[PDB]
């Protein structure tokens, strides 16, 4: 019948690509956003209609982390072996917490490279919970002896849990991890996901850190395998996300047609001129090391010294050059959902050495080209985008630790409804118990 | 010992292609036609020998529907779970009361593109009951989340019904669906269905409507699974109809080989030029979509919003330029056996604005183009055909709705044997109870 | 709305049970019998009430068989491997067809004793085409090695498309066979009939012709495992039929807590007194052996018997001079010859018409025991399964042989043949519009 | 064939998922159902339950309406597999809550030692003395039917 307008004023306005706007105002028609200027210039059209109104110092679009794995895992293993050990239902329920405290940070959107997203995503959906926008991979895939490959256990046991053969009862196709080896078994790997509602497909290109046996140096997958992955993806209109460290995985997933790189450690001059000419995401995905640097080794196993500092100073420096290059980077923190995210804006901007603005455009702007096809128009506060917004009560610009402290979000707006504002209950407006 | 002569005389006589004729008669010796011309010019041979004699006002081939689906699906899913869940016994006993409808309607042609059609057609063929000729594709052949697969069901429980790998007990490689995934996967998914009998093979080669989370813009297969699927079709001389909606999956299919392309809804000037080129049956089965337009969404499930208006409308266009472009074409209702065909008929001249007597062609002369060479010489009036030949009480071309009305079908006769006739039984001429 | 009202008023009517009448009227209110009697004493309130009438020669009870085989086998192989090489959907169309012809002869209930009763009884119950009553067991029960068994094949393809064990794709649990060996297994056995809704349940007690092998004078099961499987029928409130030649695998049946056997084919002296003691049903199944012998073995395996032939019919003699109660079973395919069964029970038992009448309609509901309606009878409040001929039967009981004879046939107070009624009964609309 | 039943899917996809045979990937023996038949496997349906820490054990020892084809009139499960999966529950302290509408499933779930009964529909005179007489807890679940 009647759209729904909602006003707001802004002392600062961060439209995510473009310079900040002072004194301005963004309306909201629906679910999109209708109206982005100075205070001053509001269609007059809006003044008329509206029916709710905000002040707030500082106004941005919702952030984005596009490295994020719903694991939900119970904490008796220290490695992968939790993945396979815990019941999805105990995974679920924890989920539920995590993707509460994600928007109560002001992160609408995710990118879940591993775990039970799609299947999370669906409660989120018929609003049983809440939670920011999720775009899954179902699992990553990885070869056998791959980095996604638990190799503290027995063969058997991984591949009858996360093979893409013999078919059985419990649900098989729906883990956190899939193993295909050989041109046929990945297409079934590819397609398994899709089948769950995977908006984005994640393949370990390399040896990785948290994998207990695997060399981060080497590639993974065949050159032959990878290219029917990207089309198998392609053909769906999703794009390959690749986890890679080592030289070598890294050109094999960009000669594959891979438009995301995780982590990207050994990324040189040749990388970024590639990155930069075929238009490929960067996403280092920093704070995992930063914290265990710190941590001194708290917290991992006794063979993720695989990080070491050469590999530690390598992925900075691949980082660093990057940017400085200019390649397209989004933010990823690699965590559970509520997990502090909002450090890898930190490190952006003291490691990577971004201006806050750069970093913001990061988590905001540039966040969506990490699901390619598979995106609306988001992650900026322009006309036409989606209405995803967020108020804050500090300006990040002078300090970006702000968001390390989740009561300086006042106000998120997911899709134009508001989940956390002044006197909004815990599951956003309107709430009422969906089990009545 | 003695052929078996029965002459026909007609008030009109139309023939399937070429125009049709008034006061003209038809001979049939046996199982074939042997004779058409005015009622003049009978060879006096026949007269002579001839047992049987009709009057009737209209007379034309016996009609053909080209995508129908041999399901006989219990009524508790609404979705495609009903089909693994029937038992095939309940379905084959549905099947036959369709059948008999069927031929009771002047069907005297199906071609089955996914069912138990081939397990069906041997009740029918053994005499044990009555039915039209019956051209099968066993299973449509589907990938993982492919238009085929039944989304709301775990992936395994899926694959052990329908999948190419792990033969057992309990009729393997015998449902309605197929799910391959794989050059090696799509070899034997073929070979199964030429197994049952098959005539022809079926191919999801883009998203589909029915089916819950797929996407009708997107191709299915790869162009390499499809290629072999072609083949393995070729070598025995079967060809491959492929059910596709987006460019994508209509192009993927032409260059594959297929050979008829089913709904085709975003059909355009290159697709029809290509198909004329290439000579590629066109089969719109606009039905199913006017039929749920018309309901505006009872018995559907909510998810198949995705046939929307953009769908229905890019599909008219599709169909009415192809006509208009000269693509050949023929009719397909996409129903159970039974179910309202003659429906089709009224939406060829009404939607896609043919004259009634190219929408009889269409459903007549060119439908057995549908299965190439496993079909005989039929749907056509015209010496040595088949005799599959009904007599009408009205004239079609005045009013094609007239099909609807079964009462006004008063002949029917398949491989020139008396089905429906005056003072002919239920199960045919010369019936017997079969189990005595 | 109100009651739908059907009046009959018949030369002669046979009810099932009891004395028949002359010039009588028999009223039907909806799906039950609301009066039967003598034309002059029919309540006026129906006469007024009433939208149909009909007069008729010989009115009865709808017939039933009971021991029919829900197979629609393919034509290929001429042993039991048919029963598992035949793909469903084959045998569905085909027994659709048989329904039909049970029908149109006037036999308004079944009992299936192995085969895909309860899943075509489902196409029957939504409407989507036409038959008898069906009371099905489901798969037969049978022993590794046993009566059921399909010698001609490994054991293994026989039990994985049969046994209990081994859960899978493809219609696990859901065939025309179940070989259970162990008190485990049986319990499994009979429950996954149930789950297809299988009103009656059937096992293999003794050794029989039909299979490869096994021999028909000893029993089959332990009495440990028929215990259980009587139990776990009756807990449902199914009973079980026993199919039993041999004494051994009879009195096993008896003691287990069986009530249907069938063919009983060297009951005795001792077996007919316990039969009525303990009140359980004799089916002889004798068209089988009559058509055989007729036969001289054409169309059978060279391992079937002449000395079986005998004493089956010295049973059946016996059983009936002994008063035991008996209904008809003719052992074949759904629109099979059931009718012949009835001149057997004359010709062969020497039973009156009349008896054999009873045996076919009064007596054959007690073949299901609990799971049996009100109905086999012509009578106030049993249900409307009624057939109208027009020659009299009791003075030649082979007119049953002649489907023509047969001109009205209700179910359920549904009229599905008769005079200008079409060949899916009544008001027969195409379900697939 | 019990109340727990899923009778709209064939027989093999739901046993293959809730059974007591066949271990397997994919978190055997851990979903909201198990179907055991036979006193060697509800053995293992009790103890796999107590495996996820359950605290009380359930049956269907009647028939339901929330299930498409069973009659609540008839008990299920045999005297015999009850008592065991009582026994089974008692060792470890366990007690057994049974889901009951006729009367022969009431008596029966009495008879093998459960003390929960749920629904108990067809409760009279004699059921209600019994339950007080060994001390055996009635849940009603009335919201269900109203
Ligand atoms: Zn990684
Ligand atoms: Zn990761
Ligand atoms: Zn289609
Ligand atoms: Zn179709
Ligand atoms: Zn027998
Ligand atoms: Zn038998
Ligand atoms: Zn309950």
């Amino acid at each position: 019948d009647e759209a729904k307008v909602t006003i707001i004023y802004a002392g600062l306005l961060i439209p995510g690509d473009g310079e900040p706007l002072r004194n301005a105002a963004l309306v909201i028609s629906d679910k999109i956003i209708a109206f982005v200027g100075s205070e001053a210039d509001i269609p007059k059209k809006y003044l008329r209609s509206t029916q709710s109104t905000h002040r707030v110092p500082v106004l941005m679009p919702g952030l984005w982390d596009c490295h994020m794995h719903f694991g939900g895992d119970d904490d008796y293993y220290n490695d992968y072996t939790s993945g396979l050990a815990t019941h999805p239902a105990s995974s679920g329920a924890r989920l539920a917490r995590g993707c509460w405290e994600a928007l109560q940070n002001g992160y609408t959107s995710y990118r879940d490279l591993a775990g039970y997203g799609c299947e999370v995503a669906k409660a989120i959906n018929d609003g049983t919970i809440v939670g920011p926008n999720v775009y899954s991979s179902g699992a990553a895939l990885s070869q056998t002896a791959g980095h996604g490959d638990i190799f503290a256990l027995p063969a058997g046991e991984v591949l009858g849990s996360y093979g893409v053969m013999n078919p059985r009862p419990g649900y098989w196709g729906a883990g956190p991890l899939c193993i295909a080896d050989g041109v046929e078994e990945v297409r079934r790997a590819v397609r398994l996901q899709i089948r769950r509602g995977a908006k984005v497909i994640k393949v370990m290109a390399s040896g990785g850190v948290m994998s207990r046996d695997d060399n981060p140096n080497f590639a993974q997958f065949s050159p032959e395998e990878l290219k029917v992955i990207v089309e198998e993806a392609a053909r769906q209109n999703r794009i390959v996300s690749a986890h890679v460290h080592g030289k070598a995985g890294i050109m094999a997933a960009i000669k594959a047609g891979c438009k995301s790189l995780e982590h990207v450690s050994y990324a040189d001059e040749e990388v970024w001129e590639l990155m930069k000419e075929k238009g490929i995401l960067y996403v280092a995905t920093r704070s995992v090391i930063e914290i265990f640097l710190a941590s001194n080794g708290e917290g991992l196993v006794k063979e993720s010294w695989a990080k070491l500092q050469a590999l530690a100073d390598s992925h900075l420096k691949a980082y660093q050059g990057a940017i400085k290059a200019g390649v397209t980077i989004a933010l990823g923190t690699d965590t559970a959902p509520g997990g502090p995210t909002a450090l890898e804006l930190q490190f952006a901007v003291e490691r990577g050495g971004m201006t806050p603005l750069e970093a913001i455009k990061a988590a905001t702007a540039n966040a969506p080209l990490s699901v390619g096809p598979q995106a609306p128009l988001t992650g900026q506060l322009r006309e036409g985008y989606e209405a995803d917004v967020i108020a804050l009560e500090e300006n990040p610009l002078e300090d970006i630790k702000v968001f390390q402290e989740p009561k300086a979000v006042t106000h998120v707006w997911k899709g134009g409804k508001l989940f956390k504002g002044p006197g909004i209950g815990p599951w956003g407006e309107d709430a009422r118990n969906p089990f009545l």
